Order: structure tokens, then C-alpha cells, then sequence
RNA sequence: GGCGCAUAAAGAUGAGACGCGUUUUAGAGCUAGAAAUAGCAAGUUAAAAUAAGGCUAGUCCGUUAUCAACUUGAAAAAGUGGCACCGAGUCGGUGCUU
DNA sequence: CTAATCGCCAGCG
DNA sequence: TGCGTCTGGCGATTAG
DNA sequence: TCTCATCTTTATGCGCCTACGCA
């Protein structure tokens, strides 16, 4: 009784399958607990397993890293708070107390309710004196007369609080604030602009008053300031308004600026550095320091809190407790800015940032990788490409490698001497100086070096030296110089860390060497290539690299030679399950499918009755190119950047060169590719900040998942910023049109591109689907599978050999599966029923057990046999749902008792909050509540819904809990939790998932015979066979002859919806719909036939299209018949199973 | 199947920062009216919060991953279900033998 | 009169 | 003995 | 949206190792 077990595994499936050696399927008696009558189940072992995709970690770290700034605001409030309270409380001490009760209502309040002043007459004159903030800030910059202390605290606040960006470094007429100036400017043109169309629009248009100034629902002026408008479309509101009307020249003139009745706190303020707000502070503090002593007593304390921020390889500032921090103090105290470089060692955390990030040698796990650009690792790669090259000559019968003073003169010659060599150079410049030099054919390498000594050039330009590079006894030492340079990447800790070698070295050479930078670590250890010796040589790793007999041995000929003593001290150096598949690396994604489809196939070894398999068949999805389009999707960047400049008119390259390695980052490949222009605006770009400009993809981050080069462009700062969510607009593609039209002829931008950059040309969204991270993840886990299935299954070492061969890993490519499918027409249609991952991993299994045994045409009948079962597990994985709280906006107040408080003691009554709430699991309780006016015990039996905000009280004593919720008499022994898509069977064989707490899911498949499918995968295509045509005429007239089988096929869906859908009016709806369409041709009712099958698949109800007649979901709210069905309870197959039945509970 | 070098594409993990947005309050609305209301004037800013909160009280942590039932165990983790044969509308029946 | 049913809506550069 | 790898929640509305 | 750093996988070109069943 020998077996095989074959797996198909994906990113929202997995299938598994069992055959015998004559590929049958057996069938078995499981035994099923519970309280139910029946007591047996046959089932047949073969079945898919279905689950909810794992997603990745960025939106909890982008939400991480949003929730400290938050407090770290507070502090800097508080700081201010903390300078200021004594001088504060000598004046008014309420102060503090009224700013931070603000935003309660006026009977919550425990002071007057006007914030600043307390009483009314000095809160108006005082708005009426300053309309903004930016007035106050002008007026404390200009004026100089002894201000109030808590407007000074004001102006401060509003500084301090928004302080702008950092991106530059260092430092950068009638007045000296020009913010508040340009500020005060754009609210005077706000105004005029704003009294002037008031008075055209009340002359020319006196109907059209009350939808611009007064809807609040409109995109008009009052929708602009008070309702959800914003600036692009209340343009687009007001455009032809006043295009329509006389007398607005200027006003179309500031339209076409976009200086328009502008608000001072907008989008595109995100440009201004902070420099500006410290020139306008410090201006404000040098004013009134003369008034009051105390500002000008710790005026730098003021100072140092707009200006400091943690540097990012320090990180958060811990005390031993977190997860993500590497800060190591030199004390124990309170880190306030003032005494930050006085208490955080800087130069020890700024190495523990990059050494917890790097790899070990994968040959000693006990080492930390060289850098890549060290001077040995250098002459490693060198020596490992020189030490195999081939030179035939003219006295040569048998070719032979080099020699070792050979190899040495070679590398003493042209390598340190230029940046690149090539073949051409070799066999000219130095067999000049060599004699035997008249037919020289050199094999093994091409036609320049993919090595190089570049590390050694710059060295040597800087040190003017080669006598310091050409030494022995220097040589730690320059290793530990390219450390410092590969570290510390702040020229400050630099001086400190290298101030030991300047006593060597020139003070020139010292200046001009801090400012060299390198990065990326190499992949070996120099423990490995320089600390481990072999036994009587006295050679190392390099020392056989440079000079090796006759043999001429590389690298890994070295460390695999048994006649050596490497592969011994390699084996001499060289957990829980859970905690293994926590070890690895990757997304957790295929965390998730492997951490299933390993528990799957373990229950299937203890199904089988403990016998290990025989072979297990994965597929697999690596491919086999071509050389010519294999390297045509190899080539560099260099190449077409340098093709399409000379395609197309070019002076951007007279004066600003590049090369093919300072051509990596984003920011100027896009410069190059787009000829030095803004993509959304006819303008000139620059190359001198090109940081300032930002890249922007053009379908947007909400509505798909890519962020590839046929999605990125770069554009100017406020263009990416002017479009929140959708394709640009057309005033865009009528500029830019004719430009971008231009550039495709030059093959820059593909057509894909240019297809998603007129998306507006059809619309905001056409349709999705098919994203190439899924090919990612099917690669990674079917790599990871065989890996770990492979380490796992085959346990016993063998003495003189590793292991024995107990069961064998094959893995197979899907062309070879298409090509059996295509060839004995078992074909197949993905959007029927879900049986096509079971019956694919049986095809694996098949083909990849036929294909070892025999090299077949007798016996086919039992697989299409087997391909027509009714009887297929599929099991979808019940999991407890996890994430957010609720939705994430605020809903603006009303009476309704579904909204959840924002914090304690704010009743979303007067205040608003939040709403819908995600459940996280179900219970079924049964108790007695009190019947309102009644008010006596009346049993009740139903649904709660555990909420995430409400699991970890719940969890801590449940009694009190749902007491307090409104129940009594409860029975603590029939609760029963019931996580997301828990299993019900109702009568008559239909099945529902519990959806979340009062909706359900369909359950039930389709067994549909392989006749129509058959018939159904011929009809559509028909007009295509994917190559040359023979013998197709006989399958059209098939199809031809075959109508009334669709005819058929309407009644196998019609009973089915009679059975277990109940979903009476969109059915007779859509066979009123097939009935006014029977004259069409059957390829296109094929396409919405198979449109049609969307009714009935698995999971959750949606809409769909049959020809133009949009059909709407049927979903299902009711749970008040689940409390007397069948649960369920499936094991990861479905194998076994725990039937409880609920109508015997009371 | 697995390494080392060069080139290119697709991504992943972590740290530091900006700018908005949303919600309540504050920015005395005037006139004619019993009024249901109508005419008129006005609008650009600020405070606070930005997952409820938690104790380990940090300028820290709180949306990723693990999760069927049953019997043990504090958890970690372990254990629990007979075989052939004829057939097939979501699995049925037959004989062995427990 | 309370439970189906329709239609809208969902933090971002 | 050699050789290939999108779906639930919610208000407004209707039907019983 | 901006700045910084480190990793994986895939495909070509070059060199090289081995497991193991297949011709």
C-alpha cells in the first residue's frame, strides 16, 4: 500500500490530492463526534483549503511611526508651557487651564468660555483687530512696543507647533517676516476678489445668487469654505460661470494663476523650511527681550526647542522595554533636548544601527560580513576572476592557465593602474612587453573585466602614495579606515572616530578624506578568507588564490577539496516549528501559505495511517528564456537613456554627463527619462536641488498595488499635491498631450504608460486583478516548500552519506501541465466552482508520477472519471479578524446610538465620534431580559457581537460583562464562541457561512458535469485556437450542433437557485434577460454565460452584467435561523469533523 | 539543486520629519415681523483630539504574524478517529471486525 | 406596528 | 560509465 | 510627499560545486 501525495499551491489556495500507483483517488469512513445520529462520513482524499490573503507591514509602521509624533508635539508644548507658567500664572492664573478645556461644550466648561481674554469685549476687539494669526506675527516682528504676555505665548505656540521641513541644511527690505507679509497679501486679494464678484455676480446673474453663496451642498463659494470642497473643483464649478459673464478679465487671469480666493493654510504649504519660522522667532524674541527679563534668560532654551529633532540612527528613545529601539545611554536620566548629546552615546548607537541590520557569513554564522568596498575583498574578486582564465598561443599544443609571477606582473601592471580594462587591452598592452605574444586566443572571460581595483584609484588619488598601498605591515589598517567609511555617515563622529591615523597623514589629505563615502556590504567573512589555514601548508584562502601549483584552483574548488581541511572545519562550525517559520525571512504571506500547506500535508501522513508518502509533487513557476531577449530585458539603463537622446533633440548632455552607476537613484533616472522637464506642466527643470520635486504615480496608491517605472513620474511639488486620488484630468492631457505623444515615438515610456496617463480620456476607474507580486509570492513558497519539506520528511542520516532517500521532492513547470491539458482536451474555466485547485494538483500529481515511471495512452477513462466526482473538501479557514477599531472618520453629531465616543468622557451625543465597528468574534448566549414594560424574565436566545474594542474585557470575566450589557441568568457553560466564516447547515443540504453577526455567506458549490464545461471552454474562444488551423472545423460545427445543451445548462443553474440560494428576483429577472437574447451569436452568450455564473459561486454575494441589464447582490441579513441548524466544526481538511447541533440548547 | 562577480527590473523590513483633512467650541449677525419665515450683511483664523487606552511610567507600547473541537498542561507542548469492494448530484450501499 | 430592501460609503500627498 | 536541472454598516424607506 | 539604511528574488554573461536518475 504505497501512495503519493500531490500539492498545488498558490497565494489564496491550496490543493491537495492522494493517488495510488494506477492514479485512482481512495475513498474512506471517517468517524464524527458530536450529538448528532449519524456517526459516519464517507469522504474522498482529495480537496483544496481556501483563506484570506495575508497582507504586509507597512500600514501598521506608517501608523507606528504617525503615533509619535503626536506625543512628541505635546511634549513640545509642553515645554513652552513648562518655560512660561510661572510668568503666566503672575499675570492670569487660568490661562493653561482655559486653552485645554477648549473644545468642550459650554456647560462642561469650569471657566468662562472665551479662551484668550475670559470676557467678550476684549475676545472682539481683539478679532477685530488681528483677522488671522499671521497679523499677530507681523505686528510682534515689526512693532516694538511691550506686547501682552499671551499673545507673545500665542505667536510662539503657532511657531513652535508648525515648524516646516528640514530638507536643506545650514542657514538661508521694509519689513523682515515675508510669510505674514505674503500671508496678509493673499487674504487682501481674498477679499477684494470676494467683494468684486459679489457685486458682478448680483448686476449680470441675480438667480444664480443663492446656489453660489449660500448651498452648502453645491461646490460653489459656500461649498468651498464650509462644505467638502476643494480648490480644483470649486475652479471647476466656478470656470464657466464666470466665462459666461462680462467684466471678469482679471478674474480669469488669477484663475489661470491659480491665485484665486486662496485660504493661507492649504495643501501645497509644505515647501516652506524651517528657517523662516526661526528667523521669525528669534526676531520676535530680540524684540521684547528688553520688556521682560525672563525671555532673555533662556531665549536659547526657546530656540533649541523649534530646532531639535532626533537623529534617525539613534531611534526612539527607550528605557529597555520596546521592540524597535537599539539606544544605549550613558546615564539614567530624563532626555530633555536641552542635555540630548550630554546623555545618548551617539557613536555606539549609531553602530548598533547598521550591525543589526547586516547578514553573518553563510559559511561561518558566527562572523559579520566585510564591507564591499575593502581592499581584500577586492583582491579576492580579482584573484577568483584572473586565476581561471585560458591563453593559447603559438607554441601552445594544450592550453594553460597563467603563473603565479604571471599573475602578480599582471596585477602589478594594468589593474592598478586604470579604472576598467577590457580583453583588447589586455592582449595589446601588456603582450607588447611579453615576446610570445602572435596568436593569442584567450577563452573563459569576454571582452572587458567585471572586476576592478576602483577602491584602490581613489586611493591613491587621494593619498598621492603608493608605497603606504603597496605595504603589508599597513594593511589592518587600511581595513579599519574603509570600516570608519562605511559606518558612520555624518561628517561630525568622523573626526572623532579617525583623529588616531591623522598623525600619518597630512592635514590637506585629512580634510579632503572625510568627505569619502562608500556603502553596501560584501557576502564573506575575512575570518574565512584570511583566518583559517589549511594543515602543512601555511597557506590561507588568498594565499592559494594567488599562487596555487598547477591547477590554478578557484574558490569554491577550494573549500570543496577533500584533500584539504576546509570542508571539515566548515562542517565542525557549521527549535520549535513555530518558532523556525518565525526565523525565516520574508513577506508573511507566504508565512501564512507555508505555514498551511505544512500543516496540511502532516495531517495527510497522519491520515494515511503514519506511513510516509512516496513522492510528493509540487509545481513550480521559474521559466527558461532566451539569450536574445533575455539580454535584451538585461541591458543597462545607459543604453536607452543614451538612444532615446540621440533619437530625439539633446543638449542636456553637453554640459551634464552621466555615467552607468551614478545613474541608480529615482530621483534622476526619472530626470534623464523625461529629457529635463516637469511631466504635468511645460516647464524647465533643474538638476541643482532635485530633491525639491517629488515622484508621483499616476494611477493612485488607493486603487492598485504597483509602484513600478511604468507608474512613476516625477513632477513638481505642488502638481503631485493639486490631485489627491485619481488619474490627472483632462486640462492635462490637452496640454501635455502632443509632448507625451513625442516622447513614446522614442521608446522611453511604454504604451502602458502612456494607456494609464489618458485614463481620464474614459474615466476616473474602467474595470485590477493580475499583479505581479502574486508572481513573486507563488516563486518564494514553492521554493520554501520543497526546501522545508524536503529537510523535514527525510529524517535518518546514513553513515557514509548524508540521508536516505525515503520519499522524493519532484517539482514540475506549468507549461507541462497546459500541454497535457491542451493535448487530451481536459479543459478548464476558473470562474465556475472552486474544484479546479483539486483537480490541478491531481493533474500534478499524475503527470509527475507518469513522467518518473513509465519513460500512459490505455487508461484514461478513470481520469475523466475522477475529473467529474461530486464530492470535493473544500474547507474555507475560519479566523478571528484582527485590525482596526472602526472606520477612521468623524461623524458630526446626532440623537442615533450607534456611535462610539471618541475618549471617556465625551458623549457622542454632543460631541460626535465614531462608527461601525468591526466584529471580531460572535457568542451565542442564552438568558432571560425583561420585556420592557413587562419587565418579567423572558427567555432569549441570540447573536452578541464581541467587537475588537471590547475582546480583552470581555475576556477578563464575561459574566459581569454581558450582565452589565443587559442580560441575567446566563449559562457560563453553553457559551460558545464562533470566529468569521464558522459553518451552519440548515435543510435540505444548504449551507451558510456567519458572515460577521447578522449576515451570512453562500456555502454550497457547483457540480457541474464535464460535458458542459467542456462544451462551454469551446464555445468561447472560437474565434481563436493559439496557432495554426486544422481540424477546428469539426470542433465549430460541434459547437454548432450543441445549442440546446446551453439551454440545458440554464435549468442546472435554475433547481440549483431553487435549492440553496433563495434569491427568487434576481433569478426569474435574469431568465427573463437569457429570454430576450436568444438570437445572438454564442460566443458572446458564452461570455455572459459565463458572467452568469457569478450567482452561484462561493463566499460572499455580489453584482454582475448579464448584456446590459446590471443585476444587484442579494445579500442576506438575517441570523434568526442559524440558532437552530447544524454547526459545524471541519478539522484543515475537512477530514474530520464535530457536528453540534444548537436546537437542544434550552 | 546550490555559490562568487557584473548588468537590469520587481519588491520587502526599520528609523526620522513635513503639509492637509475630520470633529466640538470661540469668533456678540442686523431689519421687518405673534409667526411658519422673508430681505440684508458676513465668510480666509485659532484651541484640543487624531485608534478606547495600558503599566513596565518610557519624549515607551497599542491595527503585522500565530488561532477547529476535545483530554492534559500555568504556558510551552503532547494526544485523540479500522480495512477492502461495488458505484456516484455534494457521498451511498455491501463484507470483514473492533 | 418591526422586519426586509435600496442606495451610499469607506484618511491622504 | 558520462550528462542535464472589495464587502459590511447604516439611514431612509417600504411591506407585512 | 521628503530623507536615511539594510535585505531577497528573478533573468542574461563568466567561473565553479554536487545529487542523482537517465542515455
Amino acid at each position: 500500500k504505497k501512495y503519493s501525495i500531490g500539492l498545488d499551491i498558490g497565494t489564496n489556495s491550496v490543493g491537495w490530492a492522494v493517488i495510488t500507483d494506477e492514479y485512482k483517488v481512495p475513498s474512506k469512513k471517517f468517524k464524527v463526534l458530536g450529538n448528532t445520529d449519524r456517526h459516519s462520513i464517507k469522504k474522498n482524499l482529495i480537496g483544496a483549503l481556501l483563506f484570506d490573503s495575508g497582507e504586509t507591514a507597512e500600514a501598521t509602521r506608517l501608523k507606528r511611526t504617525a503615533r509619535r509624533r503626536y506625543t512628541r508635539r505635546k511634549n513640545r508644548i509642553c515645554y513652552l508651557q513648562e518655560i512660561f507658567s510661572n510668568e503666566m500664572a503672575k499675570v492670569d492664573d487660568s490661562f493653561f487651564h482655559r486653552l485645554e478645556e477648549s473644545f468642550l461644550v459650554e456647560e462642561d466648561k469650569k471657566h468662562e468660555r472665551h479662551p484668550i481674554f475670559g470676557n467678550i469685549v476684549d475676545e472682539v476687539a481683539y478679532h477685530e483687530k488681528y483677522p488671522t494669526i499671521y497679523h499677530l506675527r507681523k505686528k510682534l516682528v515689526d512693532s516694538t512696543d511691550k506686547a501682552d504676555l499671551r499673545l507673545i505665548y500665542l505667536a510662539l505656540a503657532h511657531m513652535i507647533k508648525f515648524r516646516g521641513h528640514f530638507l536643506i541644511e545650514g542657514d538661508l527690505e521694509i519689513t523682515k517676516a515675508p510669510l505674514s507679509a505674503s500671508m496678509i497679501k493673499r487674504y487682501d486679494e481674498h477679499h477684494q476678489d470676494l467683494t468684486l464678484l459679489k457685486a458682478l455676480v448680483r448686476q449680470q446673474l441675480p438667480e444664480k445668487y443663492k446656489e453660489i453663496f449660500f448651498d452648502q451642498s453645491k461646490n460653489g463659494y459656500a461649498g468651498y469654505i464650509d462644505g467638502g470642497a476643494s480648490q480644483e473643483e470649486f475652479y471647476k464649478f466656478i470656470k464657466p460661470i464666470l466665462e459666461k459673464m462680462d467684466g471678469t478679465e482679471e478674474l480669469l487671469v488669477k484663475l489661470n494663476r491659480e491665485d484665486l480666493l486662496r485660504k493661507q493654510r492649504t495643501f501645497d504649504n509644505g515647501s516652506i523650511p524651517h528657517q523662516i519660522h526661526l528667523g521669525e522667532l528669534h526676531a520676535i524674541l530680540r524684540r521684547q527681550e528688553d520688556f521682560y527679563p525672563f525671555l532673555k534668560d533662556n531665549r536659547e532654551k526657546i530656540e533649541k526647542i523649534l530646532t531639535f529633532r532626533i537623529p534617525y540612527y539613534v531611534g526612539p528613545l527607550a528605557r529597555g522595554n520596546s521592540r524597535f529601539a537599539w539606544m544605549t545611554r550613558k546615564s539614567e536620566e530624563t532626555i530633555t533636548p536641552w542635555n540630548f548629546e550630554e546623555v545618548v552615546d551617539k557613536g555606539a548607537s549609531a553602530q548598533s544601527f547598521i550591525e543589526r541590520m547586516t547578514n553573518f557569513d553563510k559559511n561561518l554564522p558566527n562572523e559579520k560580513v566585510l564591507p564591499k568596498h575593502s581592499l581584500l575583498y577586492e583582491y579576492f574578486t580579482v584573484y577568483n576572476e584572473l586565476t581561471k582564465v585560458k591563453y593559447v598561443t603559438e607554441g601552445m599544443r594544450k592550453p594553460a592557465f597563467l603563473s603565479g609571477e604571471q599573475k602578480k606582473a599582471i596585477v602589478d601592471l594594468l589593474f592598478k593602474t586604470n579604472r576598467k580594462v577590457t580583453v583588447k587591452q589586455l592582449k595589446e598592452d601588456y603582450f607588447k612587453k611579453i615576446e610570445c605574444f602572435d596568436s593569442v586566443e584567450i577563452s573563459g572571460v569576454e571582452d572587458r573585466f567585471n572586476a576592478s581595483l576602483g577602491t584602490y584609484h581613489d586611493l591613491l588619488k587621494i593619498i598621492k602614495d603608493k608605497d603606504f598601498l603597496d605595504n603589508e605591515e599597513n594593511e589592518d589598517i587600511l581595513e579599519d579606515i574603509v570600516l570608519t567609511l562605511t559606518l558612520f555617515e555624518d561628517r561630525e563622529m568622523i573626526e572623532e572616530r579617525l583623529k588616531t591615523y591623522a598623525h600619518l597623514f597630512d592635514d590637506k589629505v585629512m580634510k579632503q578624506l572625510k568627505r569619502r563615502r562608500y556603502t553596501g556590504w560584501g557576502r564573506l567573512s575575512r575570518k574565512l578568507i584570511n583566518g583559517i589555514r589549511d594543515k602543512q601548508s601555511g597557506k590561507t584562502i588568498l594565499d592559494f588564490l594567488k599562487s596555487d601549483g598547477f591547477a590554478n584552483r578557484n574558490f569554491m574548488q577550494l573549500i570543496h577539496d577533500d584533500s584539504l581541511t576546509f570542508k571539515e572545519d566548515i562542517q565542525k562550525a557549521q527549535d520549535s516549528l513555530h518558532e523556525h517559520i518565525a526565523n525565516l525571512a520574508g513577506s508573511p504571506a507566504i508565512k501564512k501559505g507555508i505555514l498551511q500547506t505544512v500543516k496540511v500535508v502532516d495531517e495527510l501522513v497522519k491520515v494515511m495511517g503514519r506511513h510516509k508518502p512516496e513522492n510528493i509533487v509540487i509545481e513550480m513557476a521559474r521559466e527558461n528564456q532566451t539569450t536574445q531577449k533575455g539580454q535584451k530585458n538585461s541591458r543597462e539603463r545607459m543604453k536607452r537613456i543614451e538612444e532615446g537622446i540621440k533619437e530625439l533633440g539633446s543638449q542636456i548632455l553637453k554640459e551634464h554627463p552621466v555615467e552607468n552607476t551614478q545613474l541608480q537613484n529615482e530621483k534622476l533616472y526619472l530626470y534623464y527619462l523625461q529629457n529635463g522637464r516637469d511631466m504635468y506642466v511645460d516647464q524647465e527643470l533643474d538638476i541643482n536641488r532635485l530633491s525639491d520635486y517629488d515622484v508621483d504615480h499616476i494611477v493612485p496608491q488607493s486603487f492598485l498595488k504597483d509602484d513600478s517605472i511604468d507608474n512613476k513620474v516625477l513632477t513638481r511639488s505642488d502638481k503631485n499635491r493639486g490631485k489627491s486620488d485619481n488619474v490627472p484630468s483632462e486640462e492635462v492631457v490637452k496640454k501635455m498631450k502632443n509632448y507625451w505623444r513625442q516622447l513614446l515615438n522614442a521608446k522611453l515610456i511604454t504604451q502602458r504608460k502612456f494607456d494609464n496617463l489618458t485614463k481620464a480620456e474614459r474615466g476616473g476607474l474602467s474595470e485590477a486583478g493580475f499583479i505581479k507580486r502574486q508572481l513573486v509570492e507563488t516563486r518564494q513558497i514553492t521554493k520554501h516548500v520543497a526546501q522545508i519539506l524536503d529537510s523535514r520528511m527525510n529524517t535518518k542520516y546514513d553513515e557514509n552519506d548524508k540521508l536516505i532517500r525515503e520519499v522524493k521532492v519532484i517539482t514540475l513547470k506549468s507549461k507541462l501541465v497546459s500541454d497535457f491539458r491542451k493535448d487530451f482536451q481536459f479543459y478548464k474555466v476558473r470562474e465556475i466552482n472552486n474544484y479546479h485547485h483539486a483537480h490541478d494538483a491531481y493533474l500534478n500529481a499524475v503527470v509527475g508520477t507518469a513522467l518518473i515511471k513509465k519513460y500512459k495512452g490505455r487508461d484514461f477513462a478513470t481520469v475523466r472519471k475522477v475529473l467529474s466526482m461530486p464530492q470535493v473538501n473544500i474547507v474555507k479557514k475560519t479566523e478571528v479578524q484582527t485590525g482596526g477599531f472602526s472606520k477612521e472618520s468623524i461623524l458630526p453629531k446626532r440623537n442615533s446610538d450607534k456611535l462610539i465616543a471618541r475618549k471617556k468622557d465625551w458623549d457622542p451625543k454632543k460631541y460626535g465620534g465614531f462608527d461601525s465597528p468591526t466584529v471580531a468574534y460572535s457568542v451565542l448566549v442564552v438568558a432571560k431580559v425583561e420585556k420592557g414594560k413587562s419587565k418579567k424574565l423572558k427567555s432569549v436566545k441570540e447573536l452578541l457581537g464581541i467587537t475588537i474594542m471590547e475582546r480583552s474585557s470581555f475576556e477578563k470575566n464575561p459574566i459581569d460583562f454581558l450582565e452589565a450589557k443587559g442580560y441575567k441568568e446566563v449559562k457560563k457553560d453553553l457559551i460558545i464562541k464562533l470566529p468569521k466564516y464558522s459553518l451552519f447547515e440548515l435543510e435540505n443540504g444548504r449551507k451558510r457561512m456567519l458572515a460577521s453577526a447578522g449576515e451570512l455567506q453562500k456555502g454550497n458549490e457547483l457540480a457541474l458535469p464535464s460535458k458542459y464545461v467542456n462544451f462551454l471552454y469551446l464555445a468561447s474562444h472560437y474565434e481563436k485556437l493559439k496557432g495554426s488551423p486544422e481540424d477546428n472545423e469539426q470542433k465549430q460545427l460541434f459547437v454548432e450542433q450543441h445549442k440546446h445543451y446551453l439551454d440545458e445548462i440554464i435549468e442546472q443553474i435554475s433547481e440549483f437557485s431553487k435549492r440553496v440560494i433563495l434569491a427568487d428576483a434576481n433569478l426569474d429577472k435574469v431568465l427573463s434577460a437569457y429570454n430576450k437574447h436568444r438570437d445572438k451569436p454564442i460566443r458572446e452568450q458564452a461570455e455572459n454565460i459565463i458572467h452568469l455564473f457569478t450567482l452561484t459561486n462561493l463566499g460572499a454575494p455580489a453584482a454582475f452584467k448579464y448584456f446590459d441589464t446590471t443585476i444587484d447582490r442579494k445579500r442576506y441579513t438575517s441570523t434568526k435561523e442559524v440558532l437552530d441548524a447544524t454547526l459545524i466544526h471541519q478539522s484543515i481538511t475537512g477530514l474530520y469533523e464535530t457536528r453540534i447541533d444548537l436546537s437542544q440548547l434550552g
